C-alpha cells in the first residue's frame, strides 16, 4: 500500500550506514529536501551505477538544497562494504547515507514489497510532503537529471505560484514559459481575459515567462548534460 | 493500493471516445506495448501541454510498437470536445483515445484516488506486450512530465527483453560504461566462478560485467530522444496561431 | 438510498462553477428554497435543452424566492466551457451554478447511483427540507414549467395553511379552490360540519378560495406557457 | 431503498380490489405499460381529487395502452367504500385497481417507508421497467396530465430511437422535434457531421422531426387541457 | 413474542380517532383500568358487531373504572367513516376510542403479527400491568361480559386478598366462595389448620365468603345478560 | 409463543395416561382438544377447574373434542392430586395431565417464574391453533365459555360462516350467521344484486343457517355457566 | 459444568417448605455443615427411604453442627403433601426443609441437569463446610438407595481432620494399616522431610507417612457407631409398625 | 461426565501397558471402577490401594476389574508399588494409569491437582453408574463402592430399585422396590394384582434376592465396621 503525493511522508526511525534518524523530520528540521532511492539488494551492478551517478551530481542536489538518501536490503555491514567497494575499483566516493533494512521492514511500510520490487524514488519537499513518485523496474538505470529537473521545476512553481508544463523549460507550445493555474469559476475566468496581464489561448490557458534567465538555462543545464555523450569513461581510468 | 512492478495489468473494460476497449487484452492481442497516462480533469492547462507533446512524439512510439492511451476523469463527450479544441486553437490532432472515467471506478480500481481528489489522479503506467506492468511515473498536477524519457524507458526495456542486458543508469550514457549494457550477475559461485573464467565480457568484479551488443542505430535512437529533450524547439507553437 | 420527502437535505459541501457552498445551508441563510436538478454528462443534447429551459424562466423562480442549482458529474472547467458553448450557438446566458461532480460523490449521496441514474430534480424549502423529488429519464426532458407549478402552489399551501389539489388551479372538482387539512378526531369532525364555515362534500372534504386572483393566475400561467407553441424557435436566429 | 430508474419492477404479489395480480406480470402478459401511483389514506381530499383525475383520463391512458393501478394504506373494504362514496357524491366512477397495503409491506417493498412518506408514481413499460418515477407530497396534487405526456413522449421515443427534448412538442431551441442519440466515438461524431442528414448546432446536438402530425397533436392536447379552466365543475351538480 | 401476564403494558405514543395518546400512561393517570381489543380490518361484520356490545356495557365498564379503547389496522379517516356507518344504519354510537395503525407497528409491538392474525383482548389495571389475555379468532365474536366478569373478579381479588374459584360465582364446589391463598411453609399450613378460621377442604383449598351480596348478583347479572336472548333485535 | 393459525408444535409428552406425541395423538383421532396449563399441583385455582373440565367431559366428548391438563410437576404429583380430588370431592378426573417437571413443554408454548403457567390452546382436528386464552393464577376459567368457542368454530367451518359477538345472543342479528365479506368489487355487487341475505350493506351480510339444535346447544352453556349451582359439591362429601 | 471439592458453594436464593432462603449464607452464618440432598421426584419410593433414613439420622447429624436439605423437582405443596403422607403412613416426621425446583433452574445451576427431558441425573449429594465450601460430592443413581451412615462417617472424620489439622486414612476408624491413627500431612520440602524423621515425635513407614493417635475414644466409637447401625439389620421393621 | 452417559472414548497408558476405555472391560463383559489420585508417594492415597488390594478378590468375584488414575509418571507408578509390596507387604495387582500433564484428569472432569479424585464406577455396557468425590483429606470406604456394584447387579438382573441402607433398610429390611407405575391404568393393576407388599401405589417391594446375596452385601458393611485384629504396621 503506496503512499500519495500530497500525504505525508510515514513517520519512521532507520537505521543507515550514517547512522540512525528519523524521517522525515530529520531533514524537515533542516529545510531541506530529500530524494529517497530503493534497491533490490548489495553488491549489484545497476544500483551501483545508480550510486555513482547520484555521487557525481551530489553538490547540484546540494545547490537545490537537497539531501539525498538510499534503501536497500541488506545488512549495515555490507552497506559500508558496498560504499568501500565502489571507491576503491570505481574511484568515486558515496557521501550520502543508505538505509539499513534487513525484515524488509521500511521496505513494506512504503509499499514497495521478492525483494525485486523494492525500488522506486520518493521525491519529499522541505515540508515533509510526498511531491513526486518514480518507479523503475531493476532492469533499467533512472535518469537522475530527470530527478533534478523535477526538484527545480517543483521549486520554481512553489516560489512564482506557477504550474510547470510538459518538458519545461523546452515545451513545443509555449517554451519556457510557466502556466497560470486556471480559474475555477466563472467570475475569474471573466476577470483574467478582461485583465490582459497574461498571454493565453483561452481563460484555463493562460501562460507567463516569470522566471529567470538563470532559473531557465540552470534546468536546461540537467537535460543537457542527460543527453551529453561522456568524454572518459569511469571504466577506463580504473 | 496499486498494482506493483512485475505485476499483471488489471483486467477491465473501459470506456474510450474510440470505443469500448479491453484492458490489457486489446494491445496484447496486437503484440503492442502501451503506455497509460492519467489526468485529473479535462480542459486543464498542463494536461494539454502533456497531449501535445505526446502526439508530437506519437510516431516515435508506434515505431517502437508502443500504442498510447489517456485517462481523465470526465465524460466521453466532454473528451471529444476537448480533442476538438487543441486541435483548432493549438493545430494539433490527438490520435490516441482518452478513457472517460466519470466515477472514477478505473482510476480507483488503478489506486489513483479517498474523495474530493482527483488531483492526485496522475501517474504513468508503462505496460509490456505480455500485459505486465513494467514502469511507473507518479508526477504531480503542477508538474509537465518529461515524455522522451518515457520513450527512453520503452526503448532500454525492448534492448534488455531482447538482448538478455540490464541497463545502466544515464543509458545510453552512463558514466562507468556509457552504451555498455549489463550483463545479469551470477545468483551461484559456481556461475561466478565459471564468468571469470569465461572472459568474455569487460568486467569490475564478478557481479559487474558488461559488454556492448546494441547497434549504432539502436543507440542514436536513445540519444536523439535525450537530444529532442535537451533542446529548445526552434519556433514555438502558440505563435503559429 | 435516496433522502425522502420530510428529511432535511443531506448536510455537505460541494465545488460549483461560482466557489464552494455548503448545502442547504447556503440558500437557508439567505431565507430561499433551491431546486437541484442532476445530470450524468456535460456537452449533452437533452440536458442542454433544460439548462436553456432552466434559464428563460429564471426570473420566474426568483420572482418565487427560488433559485436554480445544476449538478453534473464531469469537472468544473468542463461546466464553464459547456456554459460558454450555449451562450454563443444558442445565444442564452446561463446564469445559476452547476456543481461539479467528478467521480461522482454528491450523485451517490443523494443516492443518484452507471451514471445514467444521475437524474433528478429536488426542490427544497427555505428551512432546508425536501419537499418534492423528479425522477426522470436520460432521453427525457423535464417540463420545467410543472416545476414551477409545484413551489408556488406549495408556498401556497404553506402560508394559508391549505392542501392542493390534483391539477390545481384547474381541478375537474373545485377548480380554483384549495383544500382544509382534513380533520383527525371526532370533535373536529363534528366542529367542522356545526361552524358552516367551509365548503364541503364530507368532513374529510373541505375546501374554500382563499388564494389571491394573482396567485391563481399566475399558476395557470405557467401551465399556458407549456401548452403554446412557441412563435418561431431558437435554431433558427 | 428504492428501485432505481431502468431496474426491473420488483416481482411481488399484491391484494386489489379487483382481486390477487402479480406485478409487473400481469401487465406484462398484456403488453402494457402501467402507472402505479401510492397514497398514504382511505378518505382523503387530495388523493379523490387524484382518483378522479385519473378517472376522467382512463380512456386516454388505454389509447396510450397503459393500465393505472393506485396504492394505499388501508384495507380491502375501506377501499371498496372510498370508491362507492365517490360515485355516490362527485358521480364520477372509479375504474382502476386499488392495492389494499395494510402493513404497508408493499410500500415498504418499494422504499416508500408516519405514512404520509407513501406518496409516488411509477411509470413502467410493457416490459416491467421503471421509466419514470415521481414524488409529490400529500398535500399538493399532483398534475396527470403530464404523466400523459410522460408516457407518449417515451413512447415516440423508444418506437424512432430518439431522445425528447425538455419540454416537448414546445421546444424552445428545436420545437416539436426530437434528439438523436448523441454519438460516443470520434469516427460516430465525423460520419455524423459529413453525411448532413440532421439538422444541427455541434456534433453532439442534432435532431430531426420524425413525429406525426396527429402524435404531435395528441401530446399539446394533453399540455392544453392542463392549462385550461374546465367549464362545469363536479362539485356543483350536489 | 406477545407481552407476558404481570409484565407492565409496552411504553407506547398511539394514534386514536379522538387524539395522540400514551398506553399505558394515559389510564394509569386517571387511575383506571383499560381493555385494549384489537381488530384485523374497518367495515368488517364480526368487528362491527363487537363494537356495538362493548358500547351497549359501555356504562357497566365506566362503573366498575375501566376504559375501553380499540385496535384496527387501518387509518383514522376510515376509523371515523366505520363509527359514522355504525351510528346511521345501527342507530348506536361508538364512544370509546379507536387507534390507528398503519403499517401495523403497534400490532407489531404486541406481538399480534398475514393481518388476519390482528386479533387479540388486553385486561391491563390501573398499575398498567396486564392481568389477562384473550385471542380469539377473527371468525368468531367475543363475549364481552366475560371481559366484564374478569374484571369484577380481580378488582375483588385485589382488594379482598383471595383467590377465584372456576365459573365464579356459581362454582360447583364452593358457589360464591373466595380462595384464600395457599400457605407456602408448613408453619403457614399448621397454623392455618390450626386456627379453623376458615372453610376448609385440606390445608390448600381453604375458603369464605367475604365477597357482598350486591358484588355476587352483579356478577350473575353479566353471565344472566349474556345467557339471556335479547328482547328486541337491533337490525329491525 | 405460538399463534393463531399455525400449527401446534410438534412435541413429544409424558402425561399420567402415557407418553404421547402432539399434535398427532389426536389428529390421528380426527379429534380436537383443549390443553389447559396450571402452575402447580396442590393448587386451589386449579383443583376447582379441573372439577369443573371433568364435570363437562361428557359436552366435550359430544363435540368430539379431548381435554388434557398441563401442570409443571411430576406424574406421580399428578396422580396423587387426582385421587386427593376423587376422595375428597367425589368426582373422577378423566382427562390426561401432562407431567412438566423442567417446565420444558411450557418454556416452548411459551408459558414462562412459573406463575405465568397458564393458558387454553383450543386445537382443531387438523393441528392447527384455533383460540387461545390466557386467564391470570388468581382467576378460575369459565369452562362453558370454552364450550361456546368451540361449537361456534365448527358451527363456523362447516356452514362458512363467521360467528358474532355473543352469539346466540346478539344484540343485532340474534342467533344469525355472518357470511364472509366480499373482498372485490364483482364479489360486493352480485351480493347486494341476489338478494339471498339479509343485509346492513355489502359487508354486512348474514342468514340463519344454524339449526335449532345448534343454537340451543350453544345457549345450554352460558345458562348453565350464569345458574346458581344446587347442591354444593363440598356440602356432598 | 458441575463444581468442584474446594470451590466455594454456588451462591443462589432457593424456595423451601420452610420459606426462603440464601445458600450458603442461611448455614454460614449460624456456623453449620450443610449436606445438600437432590431427588428427581416427589411421591417415589426410593427417595422416601432415603428421607426417612435421613430424618431418622436427624439427632446424629445435629449433634456434629450438620444440617441437611433436600432438592426435588417438584413444587413446594407436593413437597408438604409428600411430607405429610411419610408422617400418616410410615410414622416419621421429616424434619429438615426440601428446595422447591420447578424449572429446574437449581439444579441446572448445580450440574444436575446438563441436556434435556432427563430430572433422572438430579441424584447429587452436595457436603458443604460451615466457611461455604464443598468438601465432598457423591452421586448415586435413581435406582439405588444412598448409605447415609457413610455421610455421618464423612462429615465426622472431617471435622476431626480441620481441627487436628489431619489427614483421615482409608476405611478410618478401621483402617487395616494404622487402625484409629490419623495421617499428618506429609512434607512438600527436603529439609521438612529431615526434620520429620529427626523429631520422632510421629510413628512412622516413611517421611512421607506419619501418623499419631490423637482422635478421642469418643470420636473414635462415635464413627464406629454409625457403621454398626449401617451393618446390623433393624430390630422392628418400619412397615411392620405401620 | 453424568450417570447414563457413556464412558468417554479414550486410550490410556497404564503401568501395566496401554489400554483402551471402556472397551478393555466392556469386550471382556466386566465392569471397572476407576478411582483416581492427586499424587504418588502420598499416604492416604496408599492406604486406598492396599484397602483395594485386599478386597481384590471380592471384586474379581463381582465381575469388577479396578484401575487407578494418578497424576504422575509410569516409571514413579512402578516405583511407588514398589515401595508398598517391600515396606507393607501388600502387592497391588491392579493397573495405575500414567496421567502427566493430567490429560485423562482433564477429560474426566477433575480439572491445582488437589481436585483429581474421583471413582467411576463403569458397568459391562460401557455406562457410568455413580460417581463419588470424595477430599484428599478423607480415605475412601472401599466396602460401600463393593455394596453399589452388587446392589447394582442385583438390581439390574431383578429389574427392581435399591432402597437406602440396603439390605438394612429401616422400612422394608433387605426389601427390594418395584420400579414405580407411570400411568393411572398401571397405578389401578397394581394395587389390584396383590403380588406385592405395599405402602401406596407408588411404594411396592418384595424379597426376589437370595439369602446368600443379602448375607454378601451385609458382609461389606460389616467388614467396615469390624476393629481390625493386627494392623500391618
Amino acid at each position: 500500500s503506496i503512499p500519495l503525493i500530497g500525504e505525508r511522508f510515514p513517520e519512521m526511525e532507520v537505521t543507515t550506514d550514517h547512522g540512525v534518524i528519523k524521517l522525515p523530520d530529520h531533514y524537515v528540521s533542516q529545510g531541506k529536501w530529500f530524494v529517497l532511492f530503493s534497491h533490490p539488494a548489495d553488491f549489484t551492478p545497476v544500483c551501483t551505477t545508480e550510486f555513482v551517478s547520484f555521487a557525481r551530481r551530489y553538490e547540484d542536489f546540494q545547490r537545490l538544497g537537497v539531501d539525498l538518501i538510499g534503501l536497500s536490503v541488506d545488512s549495515v555491514f555490507s552497506h559500508i562494504k558496498w560504499k568501500e567497494w565502489i571507491e576503491r575499483h570505481i574511484g568515486v566516493r558515496i557521501p550520502f547515507p543508505i538505509i539499513a533494512d534487513p525484515q524488509g521492514t521500511v521496505a513494506r511500510r512504503l509499499g514497495l514489497l521478492a525483494t525485486h520490487t523494492v525500488r522506486g524514488v520518493f521525491i519529499v519537499d522541505a515540508r515533509g510532503v510526498i511531491r513526486t513518485m518514480l518507479y523503475y523496474p531493476m532492469e533499467l538505470g533512472r535518469l537522475v537529471d530527470e530527478i533534478l529537473r523535477i526538484v527545480k521545476a517543483l521549486k520554481l512553481g512553489d516560489s512564482l505560484k506557477r504550474a510547470v508544463p510538459a518538458d519545461w523549460p523546452n515545451n513545443e507550445i509555449i517554451g519556457e514559459g510557466l502556466i497560470v493555474p486556471p480559474p475555477t469559476t466563472e467570475d475569474q475566468a471573466r476577470a483574467r481575459m478582461e485583465s490582459g496581464q497574461y498571454r493565453s489561448l483561452d481563460w484555463w490557458f493562460c501562460w507567463d515567462t516569470p522566471a529567470s534567465r538563470d532559473d531557465v538555462e540552470e534546468a536546461r543545464r540537467y537535460l543537457r548534460r542527460a543527453a551529453e555523450k561522456p568524454a572518459k569513461l569511469l571504466y577506463e581510468e580504473a
